[PDB]
């Protein structure tokens, strides 16, 4: 009948509706990830400063190792 | 259109629209199996605030040490 | 509403739907991108909980050094 017409055309516009709203509450969640994971790319400055720490620390057992070139 | 046709086309979109359903469905998961792999930043995250006490713990420690020794 | 109002409806919810592919279809590109870029970021995670076991494990056995000064100097 038309009234099926009428009810189904109804429903299937809350579900077209539905999915609009729901698409742009997912599309915002794959926008704060892409903005997340920005940050993670200047992790290069940090690292180097890691690299000196890792250095910096050997380079504390300087006199010990001079010791152990003699005597071993 | 006569009204065969949109009995056939409020059918023919109502495909479409399951389709979009199970495509949103499909791309829902992949997101949320994304944010799954957040389970050892909010475990790494956490274990550094407990790190600065210990530190500060640390370098007070050795401030004393130098001037009971100067 | 009408028949003429029926095929409005129906013309109007079938331009939406054209334009939500294309969204959709949009949006699974920048998913995928996101799914090979955040590998290395996730991974760089598991590095850093070693970094910070590490930096503790060194904070702990230098308080030993300390507690050495303390009762030998
Ligand atoms: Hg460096
Ligand atoms: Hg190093
Ligand atoms: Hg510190
Ligand atoms: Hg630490």
């Amino acid at each position: 009948s038309f009234e099926e017409v009428v009810q189904t055309l109804a429903s299937l516009a809350t579900v077209v509706q539905q999915q609009t709203i729901a698409s742009e509450s997912l599309e915002q969640r794959i926008t704060s990830l892409e903005n997340g994971l920005k940050p993670v790319y200047d992790m290069a400055k940090t690292i180097s400063s890691l690299n000196r720490v890792c250095a910096e620390m050997v380079a504390k057992y300087d006199l010990l190792l001079e010791h152990h070139h003699h005597h071993h």
